[PDB]
């Protein structure tokens, strides 16, 4: 066995191409099915995983009662074969209320984190052992991305945060080779505020798309050298902005480099990756709420500031439907890495109160240099057929 | 790991025996079982899988309503070891309202079609990854098989039809090697429309007897020429016609040509397969409905025009009970390449009216060059004692 | 990958040792589990397997109503990981209302025999594939072992009858390599009557103690020569008789040649095996019905007619409890090869009239040379906890 | 494949760290899962193993009931990847109301007590194998360690006791090698009484630290030699005693050589592990009942009589919720032997008389060498949602 180092040109993509659905909630009504949230996917070379933190209980369950206290000590990392739902015989791989997994093309790699909110722990999970931890340097919900971490030859680089979720925090990103902590670089650069990073192989380095949840609209982004430990960071370029609230397309805007000041708190998981001066992005159609989710790319999106001609637009959910937290993953192919997404599609609190529980299934979308067609693809429960 | 090449010659065939069986109606009356239509069934290798097309829900469960809405965003294509029924730890391979899936010695290959009706996409996933897209070319339902593709030598073949269901469509013959689409060829020859084709090798190249859903109750062939991509097409000799709907065995005709223009529209998926002059064979009882399912050989069959001269004759179903659609697999032995089929067997809609969904159980039967007695393996379930 | 050849002596055994138990009933109570019967127990070299025939559905569910009728097309053989009991992502590995299954060191073969009582077919399913088939000789229920199967270099034999279950029968020893049937040896010698053979390796040969459902409480045995397919037979030596019915011990006889002509008909499926002239040996504790289980060691059991001297008695199951079939399985360990031994126990019909069903679980047991207790291992399910 | 040796140092340890929970009550309110007690955990590699004692049922079934008598014949041995919860697809590994399993590098190895109280059977089940039996020296309930046994060059060791709960009893150290029985050591040294030993590899010999049931509210510690089958024992030095019930900490003691005499039955079962002359150690919060879990390590706890200067306190489970049976499990990482450990949080008999039944869930921690916070992972599951 080999470690990736995912050195091959990113695909040309002219647009996703459906690739998974989990159809969880619909289950759920017919079966005994886990309560999860802030799902993500990460591959093992070609063999995909889907992810999720587990609430400690099915849905139709007494138990399911009030998923909206984030974090407890009830929460688990679930992980499956991509396509196989949170049934009963899903592996809980660690305990926690915010995660991050990677495959190192030897072995699993999981950040855990879970505890007190003032005092949280974080466990590095490697081949299956614990081989270190981390207590909060900020004593205020230690955090960390909610999708796939990213390795290249052997060192692991994860992107957490500890501090306020409005107003500045302390970010820090670990490089972590066979489990153990080997560095620790403090953020640095023009990026204000951090959340749940959507990172993926840049070869030789990693690049992140984030979410801002103090002044910003626009996303942040983090560039990380993996050869010298250093950290830089800004915002995308695109005046059509990720983040969720924003402004309208009409009114929105970004400079690259500061957060916008529309619209800044509070916000939502998302990605966005570049392709030369354009960028790809993703995010939810309503500029209020996690209703919808498009995909498109904006031409000079990565490199002009406040561009706004989009072209290549794709809708993967409509906007009479809910979505949730998005991410990016990779997957290598045989001649260059592909750019996949995965898209949360949250049911019940606080937007659907007939029933009590928040749970969510995700559907899933990967690169293609091909053709496609349209459609919508939402969660497809009946609010109104579930146990409460 | 090496590619396929199936180079090796027909087995003789005396008739076929039974080889598996997964009761998934039974069951699904006290268990979790999804609900299907349209399976099938391919081997990797000597190791076989069933495969179906889920409607996102299992069947005790209020989204089971009214899955005649034959193509929604909720369905994905399962995949679970041969035998294993449709519990909630099945694998979701694909999004799929359409689909087909192969291996080629090294890895599986699924064709995955999802979408609006006017505007689908088919995903190409390889060995675990999303490696191809195309968009419909015609805008009217762009499907495909529902059986086993083929592949020689690491090269697969699918044939896909893309416009009307009763008049003149469009169908394309796609070369993939690993997950890549290389060529496409349109359909030639005289065979006037095309669905659902059930495809097999015949080393060096692939045979389809397919559907025809416009003019004919005999079942059109296709020949697919794996090394000049070369496409041509017929209708099998055979009098004694494979279509539901169909004309009785007294005055149903094929000139091996042209449809026969009997009882021409629709039709059910179905299989035949060449033995030099003579065919062998599956068709439901019923002229009329999908009821009952009985294999026999035609002798001259395969190239004498009108030929009605059967032998080996096999209830598979007695006509007594429900059926639905059928497809060839192939499984290689130790000196011959062997020929199977499985029997979709349809509960519920539209014929099973105290319900309200509709689901199949599968019956799958093998060649045999031994001998073997009667009997009828429909689906078994008390359709009162079903939850509605 | 190498054929077995079992080519160690047999361990010396002091008696039994618990071994595995799947408290099948008790979980039927709280879970999604088959209905079953005529249970056993295979190993691929050590990892051993638990088989049933399933009556397509689980317990608790409508159609579990009257599996006394033993011979329906829903039934299949499930195969499951010994321990793991008979949930709903059991692998049914063919179509079976009688069956025998082994592993010749390179894959697992199973005998599985179906359709019409007058005219069935038994499939030969080698490495996943139908290899070979054969249609019933006699028209008149062809059926086989329910117990494991033994191979011999690549040979695997397999006893079966067609005929009457109360009259002369025709009994048939067949041969197979890969799948296929190479040679078939009519039964021969003083053993008057065939059913449910318990067969195990005695290198270069096979041995099997079987039940005679005419005639004869004693046990037939019969004698398979591998090199040269010789059969013959004669009954097991000991007074003490394992069949269901019998009489008393007292007045129970056995010749060693011929059926004794006391309480010959019916019958149970059961086991014994030799050690130089002893009998090691299972069977019911009551002598009219299927209640409690029992094993001791008859000295001079093998070679003298009509020994009744036992000594090494263990209860198994207590006679205030249902047992069922019993069979030998064989593991070979370092250096000698072990004698194990399974009982079905069950439950519901016709003994217990307050259900419908009649399903069973299983305890299994291996022999010892070490030290050993007492105790009593029952189904040990409430009748009236079931559903009915 | 190679025998594990263990052969690293200890790893430095600053506490532990989050690592797995199961959930198994809350999910038993929606979901067939397996009525357990006495968990435990260990490790074939890398990869970890949970471990407990089924009831022969699960928690929403009828059969629930009254799981206080704590041997029964329908009690086995589960097995489970750790993190998966005993869910219907959970194997049965063997017949057992006492148990040990570890593996040796090659192979698992399980010890399984079942029988009588007054003459029981051990079974010695190794690569899936019956290898060896032993039966009852003193005829009352034979019985072992509840946790992992260890193996050192392919010798595993394992503790056992045969007698009194409360007087003198009779415990032996066996020396097993692929299944069998090599050697067995009587109990030697100042320990009075031996129950349910938590073991571990102390390179090239084993300890255990164990339950005293008799005099002592201290825990009696086991030193066994693997290379002359020579074994001593005292009592752990601190003067903070580790076993429920126990006196408080301002008048507990420990002379290091003999049971304290201080509340001295019965016990629980429990676990410490030395580190030069300091120890670090679990126990109960509440002195009195099976209440709250805490660690913490104590300053020349290991050779220093009724030393009580503790540092490195950990909460595990707050002193408002149940706990239970504790144990350890080591692991190796690529330069030290780490130590780990599980703790069982009991649910229902007697503390919680609403419901019937008595179960358990898991939660379980490994050392760290770096930094952590605080936090309580109970149970979790509201006793008023379960079923009774
Ligand atoms: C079957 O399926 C295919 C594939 O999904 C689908 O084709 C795709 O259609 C969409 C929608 O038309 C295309 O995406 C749009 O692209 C245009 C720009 O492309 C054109 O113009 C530029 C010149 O600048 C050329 O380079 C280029 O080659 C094209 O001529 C964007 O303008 C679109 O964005 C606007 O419209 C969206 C709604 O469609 C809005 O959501 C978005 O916010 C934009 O609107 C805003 O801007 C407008 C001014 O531009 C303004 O008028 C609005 O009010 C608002 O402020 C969008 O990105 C996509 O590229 C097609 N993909 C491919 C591969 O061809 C087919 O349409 C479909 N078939 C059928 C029958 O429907
Ligand atoms: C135990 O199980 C075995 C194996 O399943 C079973 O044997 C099989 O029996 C069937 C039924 O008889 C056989 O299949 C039939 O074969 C005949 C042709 O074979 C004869 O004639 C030709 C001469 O041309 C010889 O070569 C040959 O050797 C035979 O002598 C077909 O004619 C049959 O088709 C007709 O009958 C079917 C009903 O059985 C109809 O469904 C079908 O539509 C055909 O009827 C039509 O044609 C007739 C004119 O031919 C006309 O009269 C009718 O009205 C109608 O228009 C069928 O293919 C099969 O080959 C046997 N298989 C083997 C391997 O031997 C046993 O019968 C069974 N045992 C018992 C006791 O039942
Ligand atoms: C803890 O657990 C152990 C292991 O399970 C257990 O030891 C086992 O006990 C049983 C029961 O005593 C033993 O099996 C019996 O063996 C005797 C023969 O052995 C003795 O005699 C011969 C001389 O011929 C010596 O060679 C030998 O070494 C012994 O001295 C059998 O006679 C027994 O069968 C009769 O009794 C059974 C009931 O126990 C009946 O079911 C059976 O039908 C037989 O009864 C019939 O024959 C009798 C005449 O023999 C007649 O009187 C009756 O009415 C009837 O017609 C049985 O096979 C076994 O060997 C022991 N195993 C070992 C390894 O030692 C311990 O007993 C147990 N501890 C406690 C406290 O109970
Ligand atoms: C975020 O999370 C971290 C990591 O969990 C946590 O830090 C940990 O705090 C605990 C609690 O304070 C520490 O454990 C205690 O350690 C002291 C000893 O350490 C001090 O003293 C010695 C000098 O001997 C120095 O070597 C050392 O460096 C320290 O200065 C123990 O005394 C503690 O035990 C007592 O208190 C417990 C309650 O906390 C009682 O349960 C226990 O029974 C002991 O009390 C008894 O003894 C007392 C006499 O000593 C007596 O007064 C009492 O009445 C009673 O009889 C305990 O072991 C631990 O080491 C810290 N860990 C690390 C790695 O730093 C943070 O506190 C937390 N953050 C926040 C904001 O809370
Ligand atoms: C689950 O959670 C909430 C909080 O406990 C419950 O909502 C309360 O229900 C009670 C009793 O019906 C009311 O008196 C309160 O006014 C409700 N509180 C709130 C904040 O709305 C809810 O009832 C529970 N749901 C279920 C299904 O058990
Ligand atoms: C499933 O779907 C169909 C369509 O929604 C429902 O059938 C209707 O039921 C209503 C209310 O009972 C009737 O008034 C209509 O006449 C029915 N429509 C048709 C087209 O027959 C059906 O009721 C739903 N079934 C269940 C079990 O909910
Ligand atoms: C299942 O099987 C038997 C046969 O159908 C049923 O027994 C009959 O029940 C009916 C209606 O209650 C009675 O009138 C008959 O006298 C019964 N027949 C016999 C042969 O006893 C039985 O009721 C069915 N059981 C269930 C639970 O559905
Ligand atoms: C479970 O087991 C115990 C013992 O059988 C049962 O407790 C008894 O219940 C009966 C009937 O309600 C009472 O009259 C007795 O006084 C109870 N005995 C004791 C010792 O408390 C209990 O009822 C059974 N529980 C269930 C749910 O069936
Ligand atoms: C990968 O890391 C190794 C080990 O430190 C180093 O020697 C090697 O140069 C690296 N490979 C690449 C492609 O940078
Ligand atoms: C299979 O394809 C390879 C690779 O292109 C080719 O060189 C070879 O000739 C082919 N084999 C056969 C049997 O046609
Ligand atoms: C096993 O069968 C082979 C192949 O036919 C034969 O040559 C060989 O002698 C046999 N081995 C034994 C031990 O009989
Ligand atoms: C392990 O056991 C082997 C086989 O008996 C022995 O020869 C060897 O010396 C042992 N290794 C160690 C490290 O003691
Ligand atoms: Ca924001
Ligand atoms: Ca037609
Ligand atoms: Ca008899
Ligand atoms: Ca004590």
């Amino acid at each position: 066995l080999e470690y990736r180092n995912w050195s091959k040109p990113q695909c040309q993509i002219t647009g996703f191409a459906p690739f998974s659905k989990d159809n969880s909630i619909r289950l759920s009504a017919g079966g005994d099915i886990w309560v999860t949230r802030e799902p993500y996917v990460s591959c093992d070379h070609s063999k995909c995983y889907q992810f999720a933190l587990g609430q400690g209980t099915t849905l139709n369950n007494k138990h399911s009662n009030s998923t909206i206290h984030d974090r407890t000590s009830h929460r688990t990392l679930l992980m499956n074969e991509l396509g196989v739902p949170f049934h009963l015989g899903t592996k809980q791989v660690c305990i926690a209320w915010s995660s991050s997994s990677c495959h190192d093309g030897k072995a699993w790699l999981h950040v855990c984190v879970t505890g007190d909110d003032r005092n949280a722990t974080a466990s590095f999970v490697y081949n299956g052992m614990l081989v270190d931890s981390i207590g909060s340097w900020s004593r205020n919900i230690l955090r960390t991305q909610e999708s796939e971490c990213v390795c290249i030859n052997g060192t692991c680089t994860v992107v957490m945060t500890d501090g306020s979720a409005s107003g500045r925090a302390d970010t820090r990103i670990l490089f972590i080779r066979e489990g153990k902590i080997i560095h620790i670089s403090p953020l640095s650069g023009s990026a204000q505020h951090i959340e749940e990073c959507s990172c993926y192989p840049r070869y030789p380095n990693v690049r992140c798309v984030c979410r801002d949840n103090w002044k910003g609209s626009n996303r942040p982004v983090i560039d990380i050298n993996m050869a010298d430990y250093n950290i830089n960071s800004s915002y995308v370029c695109s005046g059509l902005v990720g983040d969720t609230p924003r402004n309208d397309d009409s009114s929105s805007s970004s400079n690259c480099k500061d957060p916008n000041n529309e619209r800044g708190n509070p916000g939502v998981k998302g990605w966005a990756f570049d392709n030369d001066n354009d960028v790809w992005m993703g995010r939810t159609i309503s500029k209020d709420l996690r209703s919808g989710y498009e995909t498109f790319k904006v031409i000079g999106g990565w490199t002009t500031a406040n561009s706004k001609s989009q072209v290549n637009r794709q809708v993967i959910v409509d906007n009479n439907n809910w979505s949730g937290y998005s991410g990016i993953f990779s997957v290598e192919g045989k001649s260059c890495v592909n750019r996949c997404f995965y898209v949360e599609l949250i049911r019940g609190g606080p937007q659907e109160t007939r029933v009590w529980w928040t749970s969510n299934s995700i559907v899933v979308f990967c690169g293609t240099s091909g053709t496609y067609g349209t459609g919508s693809w939402p969660d497809g429960a009946n609010i109104n057929f579930m146990p409460i």
